[PDB]
C-alpha cells in the first residue's frame, strides 16, 4: 500500500536511548497502543539474537558504510499493515524509518547462507500487547562490575510488571521453550512476514 502512514512519530521525535533498544521498542508499542491509527494486534516486538549473542546487522548508525555491527541482541518493531506489506521500525538503522520489511531483510539482515554458523540470526517475535503486558527490565545488565553504566540509562522509571522486575534474558533467549512469543529461524521469519 503505497500511501502508508507511519505508526510512529518521525525518528527524531521518538523516545530513544542508545543501547536500550528493548525499551525504545517498548515505547513505540506504547505510543501505538495510546493512539487510534492502527490496531495493536498488527504490531510485534522482534528480538534478534542467537545462542552466542553475536549477531551482525548491516546499515547500522553505529558504523555507517562499513557494516556489520555485531550486537549481543537487537530489538525492532514490526508492523504488518493491512495493505499487503510489513514495515520495520528500527531507530538504529540508517535505512528509512520506517522501512519496508523486504528492504530491511535484504540490506540490514542479509543472507545467512555464507555467514559463519555461530553468527546466524534467530528472531523472537512477540505480539505488541504481550510485550507491553509482560516485559520487565531493571537495567542491571548495563551496569558493570565497578559499578558504572556502560551507556547512560533512560530517564524515565524502569519498566516493571506485577510478576517481574527483570526478565530481559527471557526475551534475548532464542530457546523456544522460554519466554513469550515465537522463535523463528531467518528462513521462517522471512517466510512469515516477507512479500
Amino acid at each position: 500500500a503505497v500511501h502508508y502512514q507511519p505508526a510512529s512519530p518521525p525518528r527524531d521525535a521518538c523516545v530513544y536511548s542508545s543501547c536500550y533498544c528493548e525499551e525504545n521498542v517498548w515505547k513505540l508499542c506504547e505510543y501505538i497502543k495510546n493512539h487510534d491509527q492502527y490496531p495493536l494486534e498488527e504490531c510485534y516486538a522482534v528480538f534478534i539474537s542467537n545462542e552466542r549473542k553475536m549477531i551482525p546487522i548491516w546499515k547500522q548508525q553505529a558504523r555507517p558504510g562499513d557494516g556489520p555491527v555485531i550486537w549481543d541482541y537487537h530489538v525492532v518493531l514490526l508492523h504488518v499493515s493491512s495493505g499487503g506489506q510489513s514495515f520495520i521500525y528500527d531507530l538504529d538503522t540508517v535505512l528509512p524509518f520506517p522501512c519496508l520489511f523486504d528492504t530491511y531483510v535484504e540490506d540490514a539482515i542479509k543472507s545467512d547462507d555464507d555467514i559463519h554458523p555461530q553468527f546466524r540470526r534467530k528472531f523472537r517475535v512477540i505480539c505488541a500487547d504481550s510485550y507491553l503486558k509482560n516485559f520487565a527490565s531493571d537495567r542491571s545488565h548495563m551496569k558493570d562490575s565497578s559499578g558504572n553504566w556502560r551507556e547512560p540509562p533512560p530517564p524515565y522509571p524502569c519498566i516493571e510488571t506485577g510478576d517481574s522486575k527483570m526478565n530481559l534474558n527471557d526475551f534475548i533467549s532464542m530457546d523456544p521453550k522460554v519466554g513469550w512469543g515465537a522463535v523463528y529461524t531467518l528462513s521462517e521469519f522471512t517466510h512469515r512476514f516477507g512479500s
